[PDB]
């Protein structure tokens, strides 16, 4: 077993395989047989370039020739950092049958973070793309090697320059070692907080079943066309179903170079795509602008906003804006993921974030003294399953903290059970506000606010108070002339918000600062009200 995995019990994964969970086939496997069922079917779309499975199956040997020929070993880390663009697939699969495990990172990622990763995954390879939305990564590269010359080979999809190109890895295939659908597959990116970033271990079994459970739940089949309009490398437009979800139904990728609605909205007319995933604020930005740019998004089915919380003062509207069905998505790459229905009432689309995807997921949403708190109230969230990890790569102290005796994972989410199943997100606990001895959740704020008029979207955070222990500073962005501060207390004070929730403080930006996904990162905004009060 790989260094640093920690296994699901023997009694779990034994039953997680006799109940058809874990299918004992790896991604090579997975792509061999579509590739031999779908043959000449395209499976992925980027610009006016198409590949069949057949093609992919077949670029993905080749380059597994060539890396193993390079001298990539079953186990070793490679890091992947590329755009939404072809060569990620065949890069991947290659990985994937060389038993090679990649680590995805985000084309959001500089030098300090890419350095950590090759560091601490010990990095065999570095593969990246020669330049991205007007960004080099080959000098990013070059910045990585001066403070880790040890990483010897980066690979460049695009103009090598002094680098390998990816391009000629490809070469004629070969019998490569065997490899085990219980084998560590890949290594994900945890998304909370600080930066650090934990990675994240995910075998060929449990992430096949998440992404096979994923293509029931959403209804995928050979006539779904996804666009990827989020980077997807992500957890989320990567299996929740992502892009590899659909390879597994048979159906058919768009690759977006942005996920604006410049870039979008004429692939979704073009390749009628009936489904694509979207992020909180960037649901915003499409709302705008579906009413004032006017173009053919009928194809659209499904429009999946998670990552964060879509309230659902924003998400009521999706079904009007769009005509398709809004699917509220609320997963973690360490595992759990739920989905609203497609079946289900608009009532509960709008306001929950669905139910655990998986009869087998587990949850216990407990106090802070680990007590199943009582049902329909709010708590911490904790899930146990199939695709759930056990312990996160390489962190024997972070996984105390994180996992229970009995196998529960800490989401680290603060939510409250539907008398059903549903779980309705609250807010990430460290998004929580300590405001003078009350609890305050932000987005609840924010879904008021987001019923104003003059607010394109608002992230309520924290500001340090010696008085109080926290006090709420909520950023806001205007949907043109910002209103005035007093206004919105205002405004909030009418609908029955309860006092000690208005914001303290109100900032006025053009935008928020985001994750590698794309999601709001509240703390920046923490770090920037933080700055601004010590300006005084």
């Amino acid at each position: 077993m790989l260094k640093g995995f920690t296994p699901w019990p023997d009694e779990l994964a034994e039953t997680y395989r006799k109940n058809g969970c874990w299918a004992g086939e790896t991604f090579g496997d997975l792509l061999r047989d579509r590739a031999a069922k779908y043959g000449d079917r395209i499976a992925i779309t980027c610009g006016n370039t198409h590949w069949s499975y057949r093609e992919l199956d077949t670029r993905a040997d080749r380059l597994a020739a060539g890396f193993q020929k390079l001298g990539i070993q079953q186990k070793d880390r490679v890091v992947v950092q590329l755009p939404n663009i072809k060569e990620f697939f065949e890069v991947i699969f290659a990985l994937f049958r060389l038993g090679a495990l990649p680590v995805f990172a985000l084309p959001s990622h500089r030098s300090s973070e890419i350095t950590y990763f090759c560091e601490f995954a010990e990095a065999a390879a570095y593969i990246i793309p020669d330049a991205y939305s007007g960004f080099d990564y080959r000098s990013l590269a070059r910045q990585v090697q001066s403070k880790l010359p040890t990483l010897k080979n980066i690979i460049v999809a695009g103009e090598a320059e002094e680098f390998l190109p990816l391009e000629d890895l490809h070469t004629e295939p070969v019998k490569l070692p065997e490899v085990k659908s219980s084998d560590v597959a890949f290594l994900q990116l945890s998304g909370g907080s600080t930066g650090l970033s934990k990675l994240i271990p995910r075998t060929h079994d449990d992430y096949i079943y998440s992404l096979k459970r994923s293509v029931e739940v959403c209804w995928l089949d050979h006539s779904t066309v996804y666009l990827a309009a989020l980077p997807m490398a992500h957890n989320y437009p990567l299996s929740s179903p992502g892009v590899l979800g659909v390879l597994y139904a048979g159906g058919r990728v768009v690759l977006s170079p942005s996920p604006s609605p410049d870039d979008a909205f004429p692939l979704i007319e073009r390749e009628k795509v009936t489904i694509t995933a979207l992020v909180p604020p960037l649901a915003m930005v499409w709302m705008d602008a579906a009413s004032s740019r006017r173009d053919d998004l009928s194809s659209l089915q499904v429009l999946q906003v998670g990552g964060a919380k879509f309230s659902a003062e924003a998400a009521r509207r999706v079904k009007a804006v769009f005509g398709c069905t809004l699917q509220q998505v609320f997963g973690m790459a360490e595992g759990l993921v739920n989905y609203t229905r497609l079946d289900d009432p608009e009532e509960i689309i709008v306001n929950t974030q669905g139910k655990p995807m998986s009869p087998y997921d587990e949850s216990r949403v407990w106090d802070d003294h680990d007590r199943d708190v009582k049902p329909g109230e709010t708590g911490h969230l904790l899930t146990r399953g199939p695709y759930t990890i056990r312990g996160y790569y390489k962190a024997e102290e972070h996984n105390a903290a994180s996992f229970t005796e009995d196998g529960f994972y800490r989401t680290g989410d603060i939510v409250r059970l539907t008398r059903d199943g549903y779980i309705v997100v609250e807010g990430r606990a460290k998004d929580q506000i300590n405001r003078g001895g009350e609890k305050v959740a932000a987005e609840e704020v924010e879904n008021h606010l987001l019923a104003h008029p003059a607010v394109h979207d608002a992230a309520m955070v924290s500001m340090p108070d010696q008085f109080l222990g926290e006090r709420s500073c909520v950023f806001i962005i205007p949907r043109d002339e910002a209103p005035k501060a007093a206004e919105l207390k205002a405004f909030l004070r009418e609908r029955g918000l309860a006092a000690y929730k208005i914001p303290d403080r109100v900032e006025f930006v053009e935008s928020f600062p985001q994750t590698g996904v794309g999601k709001v990162s509240k703390k920046a905004l923490r770090e920037a009200i933080s700055e601004k009060l010590l300006a005084g």
